[PDB]
């Protein structure tokens, strides 16, 4: 059992290089539109507190250089939607997949195709935290990298990268330019809330382990929802609902471990602390969906 | 800092489905050849101890169903090379990347494109353990999935998946059909040796942590290759050579922390544990990043 990204070929086809002044970053070319963070129009000074409306007024279509390999695309329109720029280009991406824009929920996962200069460097899987940050690997030039899931041949884009916070975690927008969490695209110190642990994911992981041999944490003891949720309240785990139980229903079936048998194992691991799938810590960034896909 | 696979696009376009009998697995289609594990030609009873020569003799081209997307590729020939089967096909993959076949060294890493029925489902990063196994995620039907690196525009194919060992680790071959390690493609309990921890990679990871702000484990001490190696041997860490030191040179230069200083820090961590702290978020020492891995990621190649 491994943390696993989606095959990223479908997204690589959409990545382009967008340049404006001395600023360059990555764009998402879908049909005849390139999506990219709006702070591409910003200079050094401007970054501390830009007026994007006024700054955009100062830029014409020709100030934007969209590059797809050894091919320049002509920009012919531009519009600001929230924190993203939509540049209309004269050419439609032949490699446009079937795609949709979604806004995922915290606790959901997606893959990230980290890019630089419109070229992909690597791929990894992230979770959206309850405080609407992600733990990534992004350097300067990586803005415009996107997060996505693949259901069938449909690419669901859900994230576009804009910034690092002083803690070193990351923040960005959906593809309509709306930030996840309270953040603004300005170079100021910004706090994320206190985080918490995605209980439903820890359970699915404990299922993943069982399915893959690790079984030492199981026990004869059992527990109720209301009982488990006092323990969880104390260790800063999200409370478990009947909706979460039902979500875990399918892994319960494959294993014959009732959800609340597994919650008993988790109460005990929480109160008393070997390894589980070779981790010394409880992993909370696999969803039930992820666990079922990989088993 | 993250465990990060190469982008897999160039490889997805080479994955096909190969079926022979009730047995389906994945093949790698490059130019006009499809490469896959040879046990695709086995049934149930054959698995326990097959004579692959005899079994391949009794099979013909029409016995191999190769599907690529929604297109059926006509097989027009079949040879065996070591533990892999080469199926010549009527059409050449128009999506054949520039590629090479390499046999990687233990301690080196590579990306795995996990596939089922010729369809990619996922991608992750692995190391060739010193005992020539890999800790992967492989189910039935995943055989023929490949591991690879990208250097330049060239895909270097280094691994093709064959089997799971009793302990749960995985074993396979290079793309010429030679297994990494002492393993055979037969349904029998098979031992890998005792595994060791890849010391030069652990050091590479400690550099990655310093680069990313995690510094509590640095100390003012230093050591010698010889004095460190006597500790390494005790905790089943590969011994460090002057070659490993020079490989770590570039990361030494960027952090201005001397290799043997970091070895002093590793020494302390092994003898004292992590005292409850973490490092790059981990409660254990990671050994599946090469120095090359850390540099590619901490500089954006
Ligand atoms: C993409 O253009 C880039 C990616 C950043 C680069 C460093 N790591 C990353 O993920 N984005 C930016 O540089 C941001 C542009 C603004 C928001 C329009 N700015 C940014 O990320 O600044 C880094 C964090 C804010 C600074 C900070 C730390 C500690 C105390 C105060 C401020
Ligand atoms: C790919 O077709 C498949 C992938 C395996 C299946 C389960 N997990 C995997 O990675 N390969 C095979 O099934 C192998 C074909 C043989 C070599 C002809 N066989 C295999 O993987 O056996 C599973 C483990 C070895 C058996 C075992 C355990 C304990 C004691 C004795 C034997």
């Amino acid at each position: 059992f491994r943390k696993m990204a989606f095959p990223s070929g479908k997204v690589e086809g959409c990545m382009v290089q967008v340049t404006c002044g001395t600023t360059t970053l990555n764009g998402l070319w879908l049909d005849d539109v390139v999506y990219c963070p709006r702070h591409v129009i910003c200079t050094s000074e401007d970054m501390l507190n830009p007026n994007y409306e006024d700054l955009l007024i100062r830029k014409s279509n020709h100030n934007f250089l969209v590059q797809a390999g050894n091919v320049q695309l002509r920009v012919i329109g531009h519009s600001m939607q929230n924190c993203v720029l939509k540049l209309k280009v004269d050419t439609a991406n032949p490699k446009t997949p079937k795609y949709k824009f979604v806004r995922i929920q915290p606790g959901q996962t997606f893959s990230v195709l980290a890019c630089y200069n419109g070229s992909p460097s690597g791929v990894y899987q992230c979770a959206m935290r309850p405080n609407f940050t992600i733990k990534g690997s992004f350097l300067n030039g990586s803005c415009g990298s996107v997060g996505f899931n693949i259901d069938y041949d449909c690419v669901s884009f859900c994230y576009m990268h804009h910034m690092e916070l002083p803690t070193g975690v990351h923040a960005g927008t959906d593809l309509e330019g709306n930030f996840y969490g309270p953040f603004v695209d300005r170079q100021t110190a910004q706090a994320a809330g206190t985080d918490t642990t995605i209980t439903v994911n820890v359970l699915a992981w404990l299922y993943a382990a069982v399915i893959n041999g690790d079984r030492w944490f199981l026990n004869r003891f059992t527990t109720t929802l209301n009982d488990f949720n006092l323990v969880a309240m104390k260790y800063n785990y999200e409370p478990l609902t009947q909706d979460h139980v039902d979500i875990l229903g399918p892994l319960s079936a494959q294993t014959g471990i009732a959800v609340l048998d597994m919650c008993a194992s988790l109460k005990e691991l929480l109160q008393n602390g070997r390894t589980i799938l070779g981790s010394a810590l409880l992993e909370d960034e696999f969803t039930p969906f992820d666990v079922v896909r990989q088993c």
